[PDB]
């Protein structure tokens, strides 16, 4: 009867772990989201004995998208970050780049200076410690991120560059992004014809054009990569997107894999997947199944007996569905340094216009015509720590910012524990369609 709040995102996560889906409407199932073709953890990676893998042994898994596109579904991994490693490569210990000058990291300049010792102050000045000319993987990605993100400011602050960034692609920004941080914005600025053409959409003569510079000459495989991304707009020069049917064939092997302790089946999706799963993660072998709807689901009532009996799962960690507000993201980041976003938690149901953790006492909601039940708060793990641009896990932000206020109360410490409180689990009491911008209304 009383408005509560508005659909302001609505979220789908069709492999566990990887990375989410946003969808303007979804039907709501007793298991959970559902966009077509699309269902909330419906795919899972395991490995050879048959267990689940997740962003806990992976953290990888959250830069790959599975989308669907109709017809077929698109395995995806590559970003600005991903595609910067690739040819960027990682040193952990000072060496000088194809100029002589000291480096670390990935491509990360520390100087010019012929001396090594300006060269270690300033690693010691970047780092924060004592390093005697050697990091560890985490701080070269630390540096990296801020590498990038000070390409992608200098872009958006350049007047020749802004015009050009602003008119491409998502994959064709990354190979100007890319340009950028090789060689700095004064130098990409200086394109003046191949910039012309990439603005008005000559890819075939922009491609040809960047071919004749210098750049080309000097890192011609480099710039080969960056020249097909240009050309094509998509990823065939680095991880190629894998596409695959819809449909998987019934020939295929059902395999039995165990989900937080307790088994599952899921029809294998093909080697393909497979080998473009396991070539990305650079792993063991991996595959990805996919649940189908004659399978018997995984059982809430079995993990936590607050849920009902009759409520059932496919691969997500307890609940059908997990509900935010956006009051009680901008709570959290109002305390954290770094900001964090919506898909650190994998909510799939985001709720606008409300009071911060207005979700907490919401019993019964009504949106659209579905109804919704709580069950329980959502306690935190260490993946609200992977960041899910870069794929690098991080020392717990932002778990220890929640875990200083967020705590549950002591008259309920055996449900939660110490694990602090982000979210809410519902169920389904009745099946419909969701959309953004769908008003939300607290029952009873
Ligand atoms: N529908 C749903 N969403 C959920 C959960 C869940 O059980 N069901 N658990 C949450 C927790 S605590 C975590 S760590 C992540 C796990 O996402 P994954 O199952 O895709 O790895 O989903 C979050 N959102
Ligand atoms: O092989 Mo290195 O230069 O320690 O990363
Ligand atoms: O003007 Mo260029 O430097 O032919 O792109
Ligand atoms: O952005 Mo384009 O001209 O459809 O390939
Ligand atoms: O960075 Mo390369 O392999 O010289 O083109």
């Amino acid at each position: 009867m009383q408005q509560v709040g508005t659909v302001a995102q609505l979220w789908i996560y069709p492999v566990k772990s990887c990375k989410g889906v946003p969808v303007s409407e979804a039907e709501c199932t007793a298991m959970g989201l559902r966009s077509g073709n699309l269902r909330d953890r419906f795919w899972l990676v395991i490995n050879q004995e048959g267990n689940m893998v997740t962003a806990r042994q992976e953290p990888r898994l959250v830069l790959i998208s599975l989308t669907c596109d109709g017809d077929t579904l698109t395995l995806s991994a590559m970003n600005i970050f991903e595609m910067l490693r690739i040819d960027e490569g990682l040193r952990l210990k000072i060496y000088k780049d194809t100029e002589g000058y000291y480096t670390i990291g990935i491509g990360h300049l520390l100087t010019k200076s012929p001396s090594l010792n300006a060269a270690k102050s300033e690693l010691d000045k970047a780092i924060g410690r004592n390093c005697n000319g050697v990091i560890t993987k985490d701080e070269a990605e630390k540096l990296f991120n801020q590498d990038v993100d000070a390409a992608v400011r200098g872009i958006l602050r350049n007047a020749k560059l802004k015009p050009v960034y602003d008119s491409l692609d998502a994959v064709r920004r990354c190979a100007l992004i890319n340009m950028v941080f090789q060689m700095g914005e004064t130098g990409v600025a200086g394109f003046t014809n191949s910039l012309r053409m990439l603005q008005q959409k000559r890819w075939d003569e922009a491609a040809v054009n960047l071919a004749k510079s210098r750049w080309y000459n000097q890192t011609p495989n480099r710039a080969k990569r960056v020249i097909t991304t240009f050309r094509t707009g998509t990823w065939d020069a680095y991880t190629k997107d894998l596409l695959l049917p819809i449909k998987t064939p019934t020939t295929n092997a059902v395999h039995k894999c165990r989900v937080h302790g307790l088994e599952i089946e899921g029809r294998d999706c093909g080697e393909a997947a497979a080998q473009w799963i396991t070539s990305f993660l650079k792993s063991q072998p991996y595959r990805l199944v996919h649940f189908e709807p004659h399978m018997r689901p995984r059982r809430p009532h079995q993990i936590a007996d607050l849920f009902r009996p009759k409520d059932q799962i496919a691969y997500s960690d307890t609940s059908p569905f997990l509900i935010l507000s956006e009051a009680s993201l901008a709570d959290l980041n109002s305390r954290l340094e770094k900001k964090v976003k919506a898909t650190n938690f994998r909510p799939n149901i985001v709720i606008s216009g409300c009071d911060v953790y207005a979700e907490d006492s919401w019993d019964e909601l009504l949106i659209g015509d579905v109804e919704l039940k709580r069950v329980m708060a959502c306690s935190r793990c260490i993946l609200t720590t992977v960041d899910p641009d870069t794929g690098v896990m991080s020392r717990k932000e932002p778990l220890e910012t929640l875990k200083s206020y967020r705590q549950c109360d002591p008259s309920e410490r055996k449900l939660y524990g110490k694990s602090p409180l982000f979210g809410q689990y519902f169920v389904l009491e009745n099946p419909g369609t969701i959309k953004v911008g769908d008003p939300v209304y607290l029952l009873g």
